[PDB]
């Protein structure tokens, strides 16, 4: 009588275990699904586990900050849709009744990132189990200890609820070699990749159904009609949240010249440290960029204080982002730093900002933000930029369900088109036609 | 001048469609509506309808003229338009949120020789309705009819002021062209309607892909069924377009107590029963290959024609060839796509369901059941987990011809989209207006 | 001085107090509504108050039993829809964006039944407050003490939650004369009536928007294809639930002759006491009927043990209903007894049973039940009888959400056509048209 | 032989509709679709369309022919058919639950002289779509045009194989006949499109009744609005059908900074501004009664007509009569239903919203606002709480002409149905299949 904890020595064993679990899960009720989904929430939302997970992940990856991981972890456990997300469509007429249902895929193989290692395990497992699947996690090696502990905790709770063993599994030695082994396993029916563009292309080359949640470079546009004070507060909060490691965070400002100066003034009131010295700006570049001009790993997810500390500047906790006005070609603008480093580009009109916001978004079709009260301008940018998420007059994280209407998720699929994934995304659509019967209108 | 939609190289076609898509983004929803209506008019024009139905059967040698008239009309009438692109909305204290269906870009579509014109009509309507351009990569066996339809569509759209090259294809449809479309960097989405090899290929391209694979639809008949009604439905669904629809019945699983009565009524409604094993081996030698798969020359041929090729002369009233064989028999396991319908006898309805899942080969495509017991209909529908499940009717009722719902000719099982429509070819986007527009 | 407890001396004072409160309620947020809705749930689902309410109702009215009010009150508190029932429809296109919302009516005047006194208040208040209304409750004289107590407990919880005073109010001495005043008070902008056919025609004659939950006479049809063992168990549970005082409970069996005997056999196994002596059946009629021929108020809602004991028959607690086979003309068939007395009419064919079920239903179009595994026959009866609720192969209370899919209500509108009332039913449909803006598809 | 739908007595019509509705229950949804379409063909037929529009203004003396063509066409094109009767479904461990829209029975509709043909066409399509029969009780003034429409409908329905008397009316429409219909026990639901007195009476008949009340729609223009676009939209919406449509603009509330520039642009789009109070006092004496309410002889007359009745000659370019009066002015406070548009100047947008609510008289019918500030647009929509709210467009954009959504000519403020359609004329029914058909 040895109950599994869900962590296996090899990827092949994890997949076979999750496959057998999926067959048994098919014999369960929707009520059973709901109890297991509620068990996952209970795990992450238990105040102790919540605090450990949040602190443990920041320590192991060095990315993010504790207080905001508490919020994001809670957001995942509280506002990830459950079985209620699996609605039913019905059409009744002379030819009978037709029902359309969301049924399970089978064994799903999920690949999680280093920025949100626990939040993405919580969100994926809740939605995938709600849809009747089993999930194999290939986590980032840099998030091994915390990712594996969370899996063990989930299995523990699920075992106490009488669930079939191994609904959620991972490997004891997370590595890229194991990810590839999962991507190649015949019994994996669907891949869900949350990471960079290189990962998204890989899973879309396996011969399997695959949801790809790629990267972005979210611009935020502030036009002359905007509540500048509010925009400044929303932009600093949105940019500095979790030290800018959320895929939706603001990562460049495109301000209309008429209001640019007053914006910068209010930015500095809300904790923005403006770098005006072109020599100090070069020190920051040397610190955060690599030879290839890309973000330096050791700096990703560090506070603005820490980053300024590294170049000999000492500031207090009130400073949340580092701010600089630079040309549109600057690397900080072009690159996805994932740091509380926020460039600002000055443009003449609101239409110029929209054009440059589309250009600098690099056609990721991911996220973009705009501050403005003119319904016409809000409509124009939203229509043109064609991003999976578009926030107006609020912090970027309002698109995640924290501050805006809608549920929350941590797998945002721009490329593959599924949008803000939920249990619906991890389900096959089925049609059931009862001919000339059950039409009782 | 103005493009007829056909190009010499695949790279030329994709580039043309890519620019048309950019131009298409400037058009209104009203423009999409007219262009969609234009495609309906092209195929619902009685003369073009008859020409396309006849020309398709002649070129591919598969199907029959009268039933192509029905399928082509279904694709043009019941394929959803821009009304399929609905808007979700949530409003509360944090303002308003909208969820919309937006364009994917340039879509490359591979279409089947069995339903060459129906798929082009169904695909393009939904794809252009979602704001996309489409590059079609037909198969060689249907080259002429597919190119004629593309040109006709480009004509009608040009008369409606549409950006040129919304629907394009190459002059020499070939396998190497398909592989080029699959690799071109401007193709944002692939849509494959065909066999398992095509669906796996398309899913190995590093692109978003919809895979509408093959099936082996079993029809289960239990002891609670209306036997003579089930006999008529089975024969109609099986022989429709000579069985080349991916959803048509292709093997019967009958409970033993009613099997003799089912066979009886099947013969009363156009089934030629084969009881002599000598003739059964003849039919196998004709329609099977050395490896054991369906013979391409026999696919899509009527029951009369097939029987003629083994010296049996019957009248037009015969629509299917029926035989009672074991479950391991080739006709059961293989997707013949012919009006040849093997029957397998089992003891109980539970054994029928178990065998129905096995014989479906995890294609998870289509299954049929005849039964009046609501508990048994529910059991089989839940367990077989196919994309379409039809109860107490012909298989084509799940296509929207005799059943509720819209119609499609690309049914995605592996990739899970179900019955593809305009929504299938769109990305979901979310628009959050923070703390405004909540007017409740 | 102190906050109102919700009870007022005159009806005018309560309508005025609710009119002011509803205006203050417009200044509240959807998040506030949710807390107020959750407050009502917390009140009735508080284990002590739950038992207290279930006990008081049965004692003060003499109808129902304690164990089953525990369930009905819990159902009303757990499965009544909240604010989430107020969806939003959107339409985007060339002409812009159209929203359709559910908005408040204002002050709602609600008349509750003596049979379901606490359950209707919980259900009505939740739905009406979720929609942004204030409710004036006009309970019947019998349920005075329990009604005022629930109203006082609601006002108490809402006050702690910071709500405006007097969102839920009633009068100190409920009476027919107070109900009439409420029905004619100008500031009352909607009437929701849960009761008999007289009350429904009254509110529909006041010159106000009125919802009318009428009476019924639910027949249960059993044909030859039905699982008879389960049918008997379900019919007994559904008929005896709360001693038959729920408006949806089975109140006459229409059995196909071929299975009528085996049905009666299993009914007896499941707690049915059959009366075969016509002299004994006569004693029951003299007890439960009036001179006019209607149900005796004294006997409404009493258990089967009680009713038998009052004609000199003692039985143990395993008896739940009194069964007798009678002609269709019998008064137990024609009358809505609201007692655990269940007649059985034998017919030849299932088409005969369907024809008779329609007749006996008396065009109430309220509730009906059928037991059958034939999909053709289930459809036939459902289409033809055209009732607001139709239940198949289960106890009648599955239409209430207790054993069936959907939410729960205790105000089922047949005449006015709103169906299973919820928050939507107490809200006005509004259209907002943004011309040529916010069409960001 | 076949009835034409017109009956001498009310009891005969209601009895005929009752019998018709019984026979209607046996018809398929396909039949309803056909009957619904048949009504669309009746009014969209160009000859009838022009006949009805012309015959209506001539008989009633209200509105004008050009705009009745648009409204009648709107009623026939954009009134939802049977597709409005959607089905909700919930499936789980406890089985399947369907929610359907079923018929009420016999509906008694009361149509206004303002929109006599439009209301009949809209109500009949929706009521027949839901599966009901309708007994129309027109007003005396529109008798001839109403009865001609009913007769054309019964003719076309009779050709389509419909049960006789799905749509009926009486030969001599009167108030006694309206009261008879209200009391008849076989009338299951009453639908009232008219003034407040009608709504109260119909809600006192002991029946289910939808009441479409009156409105006094204000239009708020604030300093963030496109003044040129606003001036053009206001004149067009106010003058449309000479202001008889219940949703049309009937008073302007303008913020002070833009009031003069708004008046300036209103005149450039067809507004004759009155500044001589002596002339205003003439208009008051013409278009009002001794009591102070609208004069029935002036309702629905063009601005050119109303101006000539006080010795002022203008050409067909003048569409409305403009004047800036204080809040208490009769024009402002009364639902004139004439192209007479008063303006009230206010200091801030907040003052305008407060006055807009005040002047709307709690009818909660219609309100319009011109602004680009998403925050201020939201504030007025949230607070005024009207059934229809239009932002940055002419009022009639709420009827579906110029805005998103379907069209209706019965707008229920008091009873809360909103923009009525086939759904509004149906009962909600729940069907519960316990522990079966849960096939997910
Ligand atoms: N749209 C969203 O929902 C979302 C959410 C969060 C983050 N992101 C984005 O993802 C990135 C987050 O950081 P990250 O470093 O953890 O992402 P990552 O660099 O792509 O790595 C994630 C996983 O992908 C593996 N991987 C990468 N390329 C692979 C390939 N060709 N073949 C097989 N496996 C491959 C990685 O192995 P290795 O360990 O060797 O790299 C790792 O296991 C950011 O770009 C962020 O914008 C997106
Ligand atoms: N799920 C759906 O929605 C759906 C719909 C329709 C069909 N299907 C499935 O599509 C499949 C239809 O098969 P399909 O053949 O039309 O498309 P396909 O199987 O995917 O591809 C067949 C093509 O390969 C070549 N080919 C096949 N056999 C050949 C042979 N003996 N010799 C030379 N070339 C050969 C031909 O191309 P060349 O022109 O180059 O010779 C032929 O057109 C069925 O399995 C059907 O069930 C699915
Ligand atoms: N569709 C639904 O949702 C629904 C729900 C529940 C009930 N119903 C139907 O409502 C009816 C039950 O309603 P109800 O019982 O609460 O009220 P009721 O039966 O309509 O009448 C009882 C109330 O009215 C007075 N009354 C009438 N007859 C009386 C009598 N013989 N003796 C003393 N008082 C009498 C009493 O008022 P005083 O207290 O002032 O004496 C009593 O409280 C049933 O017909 C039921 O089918 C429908
Ligand atoms: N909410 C809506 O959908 C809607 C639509 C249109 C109109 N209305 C309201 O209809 C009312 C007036 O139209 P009406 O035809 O009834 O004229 P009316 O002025 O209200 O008088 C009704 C009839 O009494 C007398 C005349 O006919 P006889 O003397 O010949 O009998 C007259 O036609 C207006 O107040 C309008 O706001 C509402
Ligand atoms: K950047
Ligand atoms: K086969
Ligand atoms: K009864
Ligand atoms: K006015």
């Amino acid at each position: 009588a040895a109950v599994s904890d869900g962590v296996f020595e090899t990827m092949d064993a994890a997949v076979e275990a999750a496959a057998l679990a999926q067959q048994q899960y098919l014999l369960c009720s929707m009520s059973d699904r709901a109890r297991f989904v509620q068990g996952i929430r209970d795990v992450i939302l238990n105040q102790d586990t919540l605090e450990k997970m949040s602190r443990m992940a920041v320590e192991e990856t060095g990315m993010g900050n504790y207080e905001h991981k508490l919020i994001k972890n809670r957001l995942a456990g509280e506002k990830t849709p459950g079985i209620e997300d699996l609605t039913t469509d019905a059409f009744s007429g002379d030819n009978g009744l037709t029902l359309v249902e969301y049924s399970p895929f089978g064994v799903i193989g999920a690949i999680t990132p280093t920025t949100n290692p626990t939040e993405t395990i919580v969100c994926n497992s809740i939605g995938m189990l709600a849809a009747g699947n089993s999930v194999v996690f290939s986590p980032h090696g840099r998030a091994r200890q915390v990712s594996l502990l969370l899996v063990r905790l989930i299995n523990q709770k699920l075992a106490a609820l009488g669930a079939p063993e191994n609904l959620v599994v991972t490997v004891e030695k997370p590595s890229r070699e194991n990810t590839l082994a999962m991507m190649a396993h015949p019994k994996v029916r669907m891949l869900v990749a949350t990471g960079g563009p290189a990962l998204v292309k890989a899973v879309l080359s396996t011969g399997k159904k695959a949801i790809g949640a790629g990267a972005g470079n979210p611009p935020v546009v502030v036009d002359e009609t905007a509540n500048i004070e509010k925009a400044a507060c929303d932009i600093v909060n949105g940019c500095s949240f979790d030290n800018n490691i959320t895929c939706t965070a603001e990562k460049e400002i495109i301000a209309v010249a008429q209001i640019a100066d007053y914006l910068i003034f209010n930015l500095k009131k809300n904790g923005a440290y403006e770098i005006k010295d072109p020599a100090v700006l070069q020190q920051l570049q040397d610190l955060v960029l690599t030879a290839k001009g890309g973000p330096q790993t050791k700096c990703v997810g560090k506070s603005a204080v820490w980053l300024l500390s590294q170049i000999g500047i000492s500031v207090d906790a009130s400073i949340k982002i580092i701010l600089m006005e630079v040309p549109r070609e600057h690397p900080f603008v072009q690159e996805e730093l994932m740091m509380p480093i926020l460039p600002l580009v000055r443009v003449e009109t609101v239409d110029d900002a929209i054009d440059l916001a589309i250009e600098v978004e690099h056609d990721n079709r991911h996220t973009a933000i705009m501050h403005s009260t003119d319904v016409r301008k809000l409509t124009k940018m939203a229509k043109l930029i064609q991003t999976t998420i578009f926030v107006k007059n609020g912090p970027s994280y309002a698109g995640h369900g924290a501050g805006g209407e809608g549920y929350s998720t941590f797998t945002i699929a721009g490329p593959t088109g599924e949008g803000l994934t939920s249990a619906k995304s991890f389900a096959r659509r089925r049609k059931c036609v009862m001919v000339e019967a059950l039409n009782i209108r």
